[PDB]
């Protein structure tokens, strides 16, 4: 057992380092395998992502929403734009984050269309309207997890 | 890369009859996927295979190689789209057992891609028509247009069979 | 990389399925000939399947594979997958007459000091021995650089049968 | 692996520059060892020229999350985030061998980022904010004996 | 990568060593010389009389590495069975001729060539003498023929004395 | 593996540069061998052109904390930090082969670190600090016989 | 392939020193040498040399280990032995330094270079029985010596013409 494999036995899936197509392949593979291992038990996902490809991160967001396990997401260190989506996509009520975490939401025409999809999915999961998020995506700033608990991304900031 | 107990994670999923086609379609990916399928079809003549696509494109002859073997295998084939199925990916996506080319709601799909390339394009046209039922000039118009499509819109063109907003 | 427990190619090798995929170089020539001589060691009458997907290759490595294929008594079924270009077509042609197959969309193509023109006569000669067409016929085919469909490969004798679904 | 045989005896070797890759290994060993037991401590060997700021924080809050006592041994150089991790050891159990060197030194999020480091240093070293603010600004490696009066180490060890 | 056929599982090359087959394939190097020399020493320890088959496909290589292989080939008391496949050019031709007489072989379709710091001369003068010993040709025929740059058919090499049989089937 | 076969026999090979990477392994191997036996000798073989000072200092620190007698064998050259390791063998069992090549030669912070090097040589070579000053200034490798009179070695052996 | 047949060759006490002598090769060679002495203090060791020389301070580390050991060392030059590699060839036990019929041998390779040059001369002089004057003159010359020239020089004892 590699420690990553030992962790996977306890249904802990890491996402750390920039989300590329290869990390997505491993994360999707583990998730599908963890679903077939159990259609009931939770899965824990640890997010430390400085960034990610939009179509890669969208594939993981799809897979998480279209899987029947409860997904608990933990912010360790930083969840940049693509990671903040994946954090906010964990099952509502079970999105934890560590005290000194850093969250950032901010990121031709097809890119605007996909960016429009991101606006819509962020509005659903954080339960803000479209216009609130339209401004909050525009501001290129990190935020502390206490502000993110109020903004609606996190549920409980864990110390 | 994770291990599971000693199978690699992919080696475990291959037991669940799942073929991961990700990344560019190249000779190695085709060689590996063709070989995977030959094995899986030797384990059963009837059990549906699941092929999961996230691919930006690839070599035209490589995608045709997987397409050919997909036709020759007797098993049913679920073809799922996670992320994107561009260029040759859309042919592999279209090539599943008609009626069960499933997909995931936020995917993005793109059919768009001397005389060898021209004659070869007239082959892609015919095979898209057989799976998507469309007419040849319609395909040539759509293929000529370079813009992503949605899984709702993809199902209206016929490439996808069912978007799943969740497991049913 | 490769699905392992005893990767898939060792697993395919066990059923006498010998891949030649990617270009034919001396490195792959060394491996392919070794597999053949092993498979002849375990059983001599039984079939061997060779799957060819090659864009081309170094002429002297393919020739090494070619006369190795001739040397063994096994019937060698060749399967053309995506490409049999240049030497791949010659390796495809080397199968036991009747058993050189293609998938319905593969592209087959035979176009390629003093030794190179002498090497080409050998290529002329060896294509002719396997395709039964005349010598000037083969010199006319390879002078023009074009890919040709599997239906045409049947009439030229390179294939014997294109298989959409098994009989 | 001599490294994996040191994991059986509850030793985590944070050596080399701190990066997200080093962070993934380190936090994973820590979470595993807590699952093994909640009583026996974790021995942490720090030797790091430098570190990604958010990586070192990810170790620290993982450090402070676990119920284990964490024995922190500096060997060689514990610098920048390595000094946060060196301070991050449980109070009463921060060690060094006598030849080591230590350095605390290191867009509004950068300002808030540097600010949150001040608070954590103040919590564990118990020095006031102005003391730590000036000290981090001083680009100077400190000797362990200076670090010990500054409070970062409980014990400097000569021939234990 | 190499197909791992199971038996403990051997590489396909390790399987062929069991059958006493040494694959000298690719450009001859100091590393290939070490690999090939070690295999030959192990094979004599394996059997003091049973033959050793050497498959040669070498575009050439460093002469001082080729000679190191050839020297052990001469030293080893077992019969050696040198098969040309593909090509045996420059130093690979010397090993092709280094097998026991009447047992050096060539596939019907191989291409063979004997054409290749003043040691370059004294060593080249060495190569002529070893070619003279093994091909049974005189020194002058070798001197003039080695300067000709041209691959030779297996029939021409047969009549030169390098190889003893070109066949189509094992019989 | 051959190197781990030597570890079974209590041999630790500092072969090549003393870099952060190799210091981590040698420290780890040393801690292991202290646990295997609390009394049996530990043998060290040195062939080092040099390395980074802070990593060599981490090796020296551990060698001093390990209780056991450390036999330092010079095999090849011991340049810069390797000679400090060689001089840090427990007195009475610092050895070298006849044809070995030995070399002690090497901002404010480098000065401070280099002032540390002086004393650690001084207390092990039994030389006055001004003497270490002059003999650490000259860029010249010295024979094992010359090193014995300076104070680095104890025996220059030709056969055991 | 490379490193398990050599593990087999370690079994019958053959140490392959091939490729340029670098400290990694030198450190592995001495590690094998001490290990083989640890197996038996009296049995022979076979050394196979094909090296286009290498780094002098590590070749002296190899050379010093060879004079250290109790087991007799037999050096078999194959191919070419150059520079520092020729020092290993000379340093086998007198009476056990051999070569193939057509190997090639060469003895040619700050104050440290000058001092290193002097001590190499003593080693060659001790094991080859020449005068230091002969070694100076013979070490300047760049030429490779034939095996028969090397036997008469005294570097080697016997050539395996048989």
């Amino acid at each position: 057992y590699d420690i990553y494999s030992r962790l996977l036995r306890e249904r802990i899936v890491c996402v750390m380092g920039p989300i590329d197509d290869s990390v997505a392949s491993l994360v999707i593979a583990q998730l599908l395998f963890l679903q077939s291992e159990s259609n009931k038990k939770p899965i824990h996902m640890y997010i430390n992502s400085p960034g990610g490809v939009v179509t890669a991160g969208l594939a993981i967001y799809d897979t998480m929403q279209y899987i029947l396990n409860p997904i608990c997401t933990w912010c360790v260190g930083q969840a940049a734009s693509m990671g903040s989506l994946l954090l906010a996509a964990g099952t509502p009520g079970m999105r934890h984050s560590l005290p000194n975490s850093r969250i950032m939401i901010h990121q031709a025409e097809e890119i605007m269309k996909l960016k429009k999809q991101l606006y819509n999915i962020y509005a659903k999961h954080t339960k803000q309207s479209l216009q609130v998020i339209e401004s909050a995506m525009e501001r290129d700033r990190y935020m502390s997890p206490m502000e993110a608990q109020e903004f609606g991304i996190l549920d409980k900031v864990l110390v």
